[PDB]
């Protein structure tokens, strides 16, 4: 379990999670991301939070939800 299906379907590594609703400074993973633990570790290696966002590309600010169990 990486991201849910539907709206919040794209794993990104974002510098900040604002309001539990917005990812700021969002990077694409540079690896395939197979599990929650890999997602978490990969984003932490980039100083970032694993968020599940509405689009799959790098961006300034996106609507996102935290990855599960974070
Ligand atoms: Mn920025």
């Amino acid at each position: 379990a990486v991201c849910p299906t539907g709206l919040f379907s794209n794993p990104l590594c974002c510098a900040t999670n604002v309001l539990d609703l917005i990812g700021v400074d969002c990077k694409t993973p540079t690896i395939a991301v197979d599990t929650g633990a890999i997602f978490q570790a990969h984003c932490a290696s980039k100083g970032s939070k694993p968020l599940c966002c509405v689009a799959p590309v790098a961006d300034q600010a996106l609507l996102c939800q935290k990855a599960i169990g974070t």
